[PDB]
C-alpha cells in the first residue's frame, strides 16, 4: 500500500478520498453528511 498525502478536490498527484487510495482528479466531495468517495 504506498504512502499518499490527504485529498483536498480534484487533485494533482494521488492522495487518500477519506480512506480510499486514488488517482489524481477522481477524488469526489458530497455535501452535508456524506463522505468523500473515489470515483
Amino acid at each position: 500500500a504506498p504512502r499518499l498525502p490527504q485529498c483536498q478536490g480534484d487533485d494533482q498527484e494521488k492522495c487518500l478520498c477519506n480512506k480510499d487510495e486514488c488517482p489524481p482528479g477522481q477524488c469526489r466531495f458530497p455535501r452535508g453528511d456524506a463522505d468523500p468517495y473515489c470515483e
